[PDB]
């Protein structure tokens, strides 16, 4: 009952007993870690709790590198792992700490009680390491607020899913819960009321949460659509529409729009520790930038006639030098790329039109950007019946192209938009739909057996039950 | 914010104040309830936490005739009232208790607090009552056990928004959680497991919650397809397939099936007081009775030919006997009508299929029948989007016959099938989604604006929210 399924499982019929205490996860001797290691520590007592909740008497933990215990994982953080279970002592080593909580999960995924209650384990060996190092969940905090419990509980469970990708969509038109210290007036004016904001230490707190968990938090602030709210705390930074709506996307003519981003995302290089910073840029309207006369001028001062796209990619192209001065890396929507703007290398484009996208896939590589794939994954798009079987089916890697563009696809996001969740029902909604997500991006290509993805992720589900995730079932049945 | 829309209202823009500890609700001297009634007591009780949790000191409540306090509501219950709100007195009139407990909801949703948190309410007159008479919810508890607390929450949600009928598919192919005290091994054998199961006392507790609300607890006991999990528990019931499932459907060409199924619904003759019993009578597969030869002889002994319809008939036909000697009505999918079975006058049929549905509700009216429409809330079938508007548009007498024929259409249910729902996503699939159904089948026809209709039921769902049912949301926003 392993989910995701790892690379390499050698199981033995012999079975091992385990006490519960007399049951120890402690550092190797040998380890870089030790009990100055809070990220280890913390682990290890949560997974005591999670297992439990002849004799293998210890697991022992061993990092062989650095350990990059008070680091923040990032796109390159090593994630492999090895496990050893056996008697007396079994042994999981990893190159480092985020490895270490991917061994974590799965020894607790070996670990089950018989019919009368005895906590047994078979001897085994595990090699394991994921296919694709970005392994997003996107929540959208600003179409409902969500309380930061529900983003915890959210965090939980990508770390029994091993997700690493928090994509937090934090603002957005209908409110901005984001607390700026240097812009005090975004929150106060654009919330939903003053309970529905992230303050500082909100945060912080999530970031630290995800960081125990190996998860790095990507945020994205949205511009130039997706920013009404934003317009009521930012005086003369959205275009006024002479006429279909009263606002539009944010006016990329001004000089105090820059000045503002400049110091806005100043703010952010600091606040959100993760090298990337999601810049949006999708689904910008131009009927209201057609419409306005400053535009207009603006327009033919440089000669852009009336092709609203270069006025995007302008606008686009200033906000991605803003991001390089701060030494950050950005992320963007196709449309940015779709529109022909000029992208600095290293710039990551995220698919998620679902009409060619094997053939945007294509397109992106044979440019020579880094890819993330969520088209298919639009788990906001529900359905009825077992949709978790066609995310799952996803092979990401068909498209055309040379293994040089396969190399620049780094993985996906599973995304829940939220006009139509908040804490009523985003878990069910979310899971166990996304663990199908989720294996297609740890386990191999050739992992692809329906019978035995539908047995392994039945149980995967009444154990996220069991430590209180409410996902939602995948067929008639029941849970212990 | 009243929902469902009650037939009359009119308001003067005179406000009056309530006090909390100074409120009461009562028995006016001249009411034919008083203290001795639970049933009114109970509500007084509960509705004054839901109110609270120039002064209107008292809302006193008056039912005028015999008010079957202490019998089960039945399809022809009088559940019309007037409300007077007005100082220092108000007003709830009716003419049985269960038109009182609807005028308690609609009293709870005029008392809303101001700006500075004073409990206000105008002073206002209405007059209300339902378009039908039949407003039912499906649960099935066959596909995923549900646990009492959930079925009785459902109950709560369902007072609120005035449905009147809990149509409760008890048992299903996959289980039988049904405890029969009269066949202990139906449920033994065909049950889940031991904590899968509904106690005799667990049945009482459903339709004494329910009553105390007005709702009906109407059982369906399916037959003779969906009958899997009975095969269990009664041997030689099923019929044995010759290859491509092991059993099938019913035997009905065995004594001891009608046997069987005499003793069985005299015990729920008894166990449930609600008038009818629910046959099912659907989705009957031929094909294990095609392929028996005990059965091929049966069908030449009284020449039924290669027509397995007239098998499925002769079988109804005895099950609807068996119902008419306990002194019960009968309803019944609309297969067994569509499938030429001889139903005396009274049988109730319901139709399902979403295939020329209003042409099914005429054939059924033209050949007598009282009719009930479940087509079209089909609440399982889950779809992106506002899909609560397509419930709410629904005209269910938009189908072709007499007024004679539309006497007929009694009412309707939503329909919560349970392949893919159990406690963790139960109450946000079904709510607020079933309150359009609900508005749909108690409301006047020419209710049906839309911008109306989404400002009304936003703020009911925030306050089902308040009230402790985590119904999903319409749309991006917030409550408070
Ligand atoms: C883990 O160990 C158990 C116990 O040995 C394995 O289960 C059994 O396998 C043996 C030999 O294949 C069979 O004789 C038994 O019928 C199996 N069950 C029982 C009750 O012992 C199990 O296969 C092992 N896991 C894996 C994948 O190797
Ligand atoms: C309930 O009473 C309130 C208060 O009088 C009504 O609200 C106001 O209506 C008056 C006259 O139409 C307006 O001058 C006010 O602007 C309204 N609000 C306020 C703050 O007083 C309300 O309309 C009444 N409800 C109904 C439907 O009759």
């Amino acid at each position: 009952a392993l989910w995701p399924l790892p690379l390499s499982v050698k199981m033995t019929p012999n079975l091992l007993h385990l006490a519960p205490e007399n049951f120890y996860i402690s550092h190797s001797p040998n380890s870089t870690a030790g009990p100055s290691c809070t990220l280890l520590e913390e682990a290890f007592r949560r997974y005591h709790g999670y297992i439990f909740g002849t004799q293998v008497q210890q697991l022992l933990v061993s990092i062989t590198l650095q350990s990059e215990c008070d680091a923040f994982p990032n796109i390159s953080s090593d994630e492999s792992y090895t496990l050893l279970v056996k008697e007396p002592v079994a042994v999981l080593k990893a190159n480092r700490v985020w490895g270490a909580l991917r061994g974590l999960e799965t020894f607790s995924q070996l670990v089950y009680q018989d019919s009368y209650g005895t906590f047994t384990i078979n001897e085994s060996t595990i090699i394991d390491s994921p296919r694709f190092s970005h392994r997003g969940i996107l929540i959208d905090t600003s179409r409902h607020y969500l309380p930061v419990k529900i983003i915890l509980k959210t965090l939980d469970a990508m770390a029994f899913n091993k997700f690493n990708v928090l994509h937090w969509h934090i603002v957005d038109d209908q409110s901005f819960p984001y607390q700026s210290i240097t812009f005090p007036e975004l929150s106060n004016k654009g919330s939903y009321s003053l309970s529905h904001v992230y303050t500082p230490n909100d945060v912080r707190m999530v970031i630290e949460y995800a960081r125990l968990r190996g998860i790095r938090v990507l945020p994205e602030f949205d511009t130039p659509g997706h920013t009404l709210s934003w317009g009521k705390g930012q005086k003369d930074l959205l275009t006024p529409c002479y006429s279909l709506d009263s606002f539009g996307p944010i006016n990329p003519t001004l000089n105090t729009t820059y000045s503002f981003l400049t110091t806005f995302f100043k703010e952010i290089s600091e606040v959100f520790p993760d090298q990337f910073i999601h810049l949006g840029g999708d689904e910008v309207e131009f009927k209201c930038w057609e419409s306005n006369p400053k535009i207009q001028d603006f327009m033919r001062q440089k000669g852009f006639g009336t092709d609203f796209k270069k006025l995007e990619s302008f606008y686009i192209q200033k906000v991605l030098d803003i991001i390089a001065t701060i030494n950050k890396g950005s992320i963007v929507w196709q449309e940015v790329f779709d529109d022909k703007a000029k992208l600095a290398p290293g710039t990551i484009v995220e698919v998620w039109k679902d009409s060619a996208y094997p053939e945007e896939l294509s397109r992106v590589t044979a440019s020579g950007f880094p890819v993330i794939l969520s088209a298919p994954w639009y788990l906001d798009l529900i359905s009825y019946g077992q949709d978790w079987r066609k995310y799952y089916k996803v092979e990401p890697l068909d498209f055309g192209g040379t293994q040089k563009q396969k190399q620049l696809f780094i993985g996906g996001e599973a995304c829940l938009w939220g006009e139509y969740v908040d804490a009523t029902n985003l878990t069910p909604r979310l899971w166990p739909r996304a663990s199908a997500v989720g294996e297609r991006l740890w386990s191999s290509k050739d992992v692809r057996d329906m019978d035995d993805a539908y047995d392994r992720l039945t149980r995967h589900r009444c154990r996220m039950v069991e430590r209180g995730i409410a996902a939602q079932p995948l067929y008639a049945g029941y849970c212990n």
